[PDB]
């Protein structure tokens, strides 16, 4: 009769609840129509062939039996519904079969979908890159094509149409992706279709005059520099408008009446975040929150507008609305022992503080560039008020979406139903940097206190950061092993 | 100007003919649907995950460019005609263009296809198990049952149908997948599924007494036995009539009037041979082959009624028909040493004699079980007629089929075009023996002059001979892998 946690969703946030959670402390289902994890920051590297499966991917079944003899469940369903009046879920199987259960806890991390901007055509001819099997289409359709253009059926003028790649996204995916296609084609490509690779182009498309944006001015430079010296198109600055079957339409973002026309054979979407069905229905059955876009939860991960406070979401499918300390002002005040309400007090009580308002950290408020000198207490609840606008909830990575999980499972371990249930401290949390592949051996990394620009060794650095990141050994054990396959026998073809 | 030899199919026939051709001396372009080759014989292993793709599969493309620097060609494509007096084909590509092609010689090689026997259903219903994709959907097809039954909304009695997998035929291939998925059951599935693994059970279907009935009657009799102990339902002396979408129908062998109706989730059909439509619409445009059910070749592997000679076929879409020994009764008297014709007297011209009549081979016919005295020469006529009447072709096997494909490259080679142009002697092939894994461990192995029946190294017997068997050393560095990885971590589950 051990009470029930339910975890929706196979991904970062559902599989690394599942790997912490206490199964002799709670009974644990996790449900997901998707039975293994995927390690999507290795997805890219699937589209060329670099890495195999089994170096993405986990089966939820070989989890669920933990050291100590107590077990976990998986069920393979897709929910459709929640009940919070009654706690219960609906779900269906994947032949529309109806499927009813009942918990004390739900952990809601179901992610997010792709997203076409309702621009015409994506849908219909766009390959996406969000999971498994999108990458492995990707890598399927460009080996298809170049058998295709090595028949004697076909000119020199629709080879050239058929063998360009494009695309769109300038963020870490996209570029990446737009690498590992550059390589493949510099090297397995050339030496096996030599007839045809002079006719093969890869165009990047993107928005913005960055490619790599969220990285260092630096970074996205060299990143531009590394394509230019690949013969990759890069297309900064503007953003499709349309798609088609044989061409589509992008728009400068530095003239309004400037179009163009390009003619593709693979077109690439690796850009663009919607909320699932089942968080857009969720949300009109909760008042407070029913005509929220995203679920919004609180500094605990509790969904907001849920009486029991029984349900959580983690990863891409929420954002957090902290408690707001200008509802708080005069406890704040009291608190702070340096009387005379400046923002060096405030600081000076930001450990503290920071358990109950994660707006307040030092990595969510910039207090040197906002300091403050004695205040009215009118004066101090606007400052107050300024900390709670300026509050950014985690952003949506794997990153965040893995220390949720860990936080909240841990909460679930060793504070709930125990003496330590009311010292639940908020989630706060840290950014660890970022990499990206760029092509021809480089790799760039965006991290606290260092920059990583290319050369021998950035290769290297690479592998030492993932090999460490994969959930298992034999992960890691196939992470080495495809690595060395590469080397010596190159990127398969077999499709 | 150099001659066109085009290759059509790039199985063990048409790519081991391919490894061996001198890119130099000839114009070579293989044309297959398929631009891989599969290695057959491990196909079983695919079914259960004990072997990867990259263990059973080689690139065509991989072995086009010869270290002398002369290359061939692959172009993806199916034949559908062959014109053997002007000298083309022609081929569809994967949309159904037409594509003409001209060749100075052709070598066919498209093997063959699953046969049904018309059996009402199996077509429909069961799974073949003829190649990569076969094998894949077969795995994937029974990890899709489990978690089916993993399900809450299903009783018992409909678990103990849905996990009853059928393999129909006992010969190697289905015994191999039957002891596959007997040890995949009996370890990875047990531990990942335990609360389903007592519903699940096996059952193999053949129509003789016998399992493994090519192989010696005591490897039978283990092979069973083995079974037993594995508690798989040996169903020797039965085979289908029948099959529907949830049941089968079964005729026992030594009982015309009963018959077994069986519930099912998986059906497997292991065997079954027949004709390409490439080779049913070739055979009807020659004449004196008009009416044949398979492609005719003589002793030196050219299509007959050829009139210039330069159509081969090899392979498994073939049959040799030598030329007749009473055909030339007095030229071999007139050869015979001495003036008296007994069978002693033949066998000693056996070695010279067999360079033209592959029929006189010792491995064709037994010399000392059809000793025979001093011969009129109408007898002796009739004697010759007698070992024409007995020859049988080359039996429809990867070994034939590569045998054949060193034989007549060689030919190529070395032979036509050359002063020896004339001294080509007849293919006659050579037995090497046969292995075939039978679950827990056991191995067998009918071979010339030993006889393996399992035990703990015939497993490692097994791996000593397949790992020289495989074409290339990136196979073999899989197959080693393979072996390691299932060790360490199991069979995986992901589909
Ligand atoms: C190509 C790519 C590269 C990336 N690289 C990085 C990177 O380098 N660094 C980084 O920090 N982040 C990276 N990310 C982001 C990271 O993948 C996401 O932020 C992360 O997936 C969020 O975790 P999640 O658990 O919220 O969602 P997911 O990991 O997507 O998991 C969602 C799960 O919910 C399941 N599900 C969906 N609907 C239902 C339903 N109705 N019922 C039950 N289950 C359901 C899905 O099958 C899936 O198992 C990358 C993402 C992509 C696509
Ligand atoms: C599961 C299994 C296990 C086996 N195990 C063994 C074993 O242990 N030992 C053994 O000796 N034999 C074994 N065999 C038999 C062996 O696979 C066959 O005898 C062998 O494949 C025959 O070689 P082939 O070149 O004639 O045909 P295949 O190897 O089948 O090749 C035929 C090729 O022709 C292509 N093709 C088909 N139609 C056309 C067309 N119209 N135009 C152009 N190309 C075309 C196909 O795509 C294929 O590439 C096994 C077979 C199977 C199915
Ligand atoms: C091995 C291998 C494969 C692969 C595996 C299995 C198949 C199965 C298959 C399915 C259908 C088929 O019918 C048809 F002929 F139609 F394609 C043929 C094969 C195809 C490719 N992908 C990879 C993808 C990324 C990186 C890799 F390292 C691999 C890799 O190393
Ligand atoms: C090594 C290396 C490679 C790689 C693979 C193929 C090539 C092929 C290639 C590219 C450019 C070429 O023109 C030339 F070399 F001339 F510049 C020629 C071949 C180059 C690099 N990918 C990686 C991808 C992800 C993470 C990594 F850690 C690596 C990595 O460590
Ligand atoms: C790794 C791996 C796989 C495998 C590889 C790729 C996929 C790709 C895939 C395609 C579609 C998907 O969407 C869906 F989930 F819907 F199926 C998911 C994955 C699936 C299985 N087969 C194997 C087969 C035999 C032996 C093996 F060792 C493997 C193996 O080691
Ligand atoms: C080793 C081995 C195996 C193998 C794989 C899994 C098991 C699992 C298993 C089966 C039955 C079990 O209950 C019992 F032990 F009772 F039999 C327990 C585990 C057993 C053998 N297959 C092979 C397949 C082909 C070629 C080979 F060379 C091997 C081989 O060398
Ligand atoms: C786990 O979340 C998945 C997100 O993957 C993103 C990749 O970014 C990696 C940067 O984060 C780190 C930071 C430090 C490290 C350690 C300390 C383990 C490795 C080291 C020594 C290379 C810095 C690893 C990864
Ligand atoms: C059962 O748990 C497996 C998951 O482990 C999660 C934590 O892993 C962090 C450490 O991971 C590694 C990975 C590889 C290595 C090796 C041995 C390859 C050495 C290295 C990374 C220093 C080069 C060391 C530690
Ligand atoms: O027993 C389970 C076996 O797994 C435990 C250790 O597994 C590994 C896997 C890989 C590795 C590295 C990364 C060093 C690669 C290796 C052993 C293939 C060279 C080390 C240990
Ligand atoms: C030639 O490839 C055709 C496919 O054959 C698959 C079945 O193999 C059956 C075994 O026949 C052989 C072939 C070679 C060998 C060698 C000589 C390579 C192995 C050895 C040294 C262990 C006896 C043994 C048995
Ligand atoms: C480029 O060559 C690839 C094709 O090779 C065909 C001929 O191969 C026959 C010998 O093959 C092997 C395979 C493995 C081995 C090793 C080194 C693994 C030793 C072994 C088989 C004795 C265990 C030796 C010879
Ligand atoms: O060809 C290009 C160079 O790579 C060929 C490497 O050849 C081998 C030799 C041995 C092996 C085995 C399987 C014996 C070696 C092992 C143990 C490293 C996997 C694999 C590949
Ligand atoms: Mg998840
Ligand atoms: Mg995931
Ligand atoms: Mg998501
Ligand atoms: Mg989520
Ligand atoms: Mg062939
Ligand atoms: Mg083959
Ligand atoms: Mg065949
Ligand atoms: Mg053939």
């Amino acid at each position: 009769r051990k009470e029930k946690i339910i975890i929706l969703g196979s991904g970062w946030g559902g599989f690394n609840f599942l790997l912490n959670i206490d199964f002799k402390k709670y009974d644990v289902t996790l449900i997901s129509p998707r039975n293994y994890f995927t390690f999507t920051p290795l997805l890219p590297c699937l589209c060329s062939g670099t890495l195999s499966v089994n170096v993405c991917t986990e089966s939820i079944r070989n989890f669920l039996r933990k050291k100590n003899g107590y077990c976990g469940n998986y069920l393979q369903l897709e929910c459709t519904d929640v009940f919070y009046e009654d706690k219960y879920i609906n779900c269906i199987d994947i032949e529309n079969n109806k499927v009813k259960l009942f918990y004390d806890y739900l952990i809601i991390a179901v992610g997010a979908k792709t997203n076409t901007f309702n621009i015409n055509g994506v849908d219909k001819y766009a390959y996406f890159v969000k999971d498994i099997d999108d990458a492995l289409k990707i890598r399927k359709k460009f080996l298809d094509i170049l058998e295709k253009c090595t028949l004697p059926n076909i000119s020199n003028e629709e080879k050239k149409k058929m063998l360009h790649v494009a695309v769109v996204g300038g963020g870490p995916t996209g570029v990446e992706v737009t690498a590992e296609f550059a390589d493949f084609i510099n090297k397995e490509v050339k030496i096996n279709y030599k007839d045809i690779f002079n006719f093969i182009s890869i165009s990047i498309i993107e928005g913005g005059n960055n490619l790599l944006p969220t990285f260092t001015q630096n970074i996205s430079d060299f990143t531009k520099e590394n394509f230019h010296n690949l013969n990759i198109n890069v297309l900064t600055n503007y953003y499709v408008i349309d798609v088609d079957k044989h061409s589509f339409h992008i728009q400068s973002s530095l003239n309004k009446n400037e179009k163009k026309k390009l003619s593709y054979g693979l077109l690439i979407w690796a850009s663009g975040l919607a909320q699932t069905t089942l968080i857009q229905k969720f949300l009109k059955t909760i008042p407070v929150q029913a005509n929220n876009a995203i679920l919004k939860v609180d500094e605990k991960l509790r969904v907001i507008g849920i009486p029991s406070n029984n349900i959580y979401a983690i990863g891409d499918c929420k954002k957090i609305q902290p408690k707001l300390l200008h509802e708080h002002t005069n406890e704040i005040i009291k608190i702070l022992t340096g009387n005379k309400l400046t923002s060096e007090a405030l600081k000076l009580k930001q450990s503290e503080l920071t358990k109950t308002f994660p707006q307040l950290s030092i990595s969510k408020w910039d207090y040197e560039k906002n300091k403050k000198g004695e205040m009215t207490p009118q004066q101090f609840h606007d400052y107050l008020f300024e900390i709670d606008k300026n509050y950014k909830s985690p952003t949506p990575t794997a990153q965040n979406a893995k220390q949720e999980a860990y936080y909240l499972s841990n909460v679930f371990n060793n504070f709930i139903h125990t003496n330590q249930k009311f010292n639940i401290p908020s989630f706060i949390e840290k950014w660890k940097g970022s990499l990206a592949y760029i092509g021809n051996h480089q790799v760039v990394a965006d991290l606290p206190y260092y920059e990583l620009k290319g050369g021998r060794f950035s290769s290297t650095f690479w592998k030492v950061v993932y090999i460490q990141l994969l959930l298992s050994w034999k992960s890691r054990f196939h992470f080495f092993i495809d690595f060395i396959k590469t080397k010596w026998y190159g990127r398969p073809f077999i499709k």
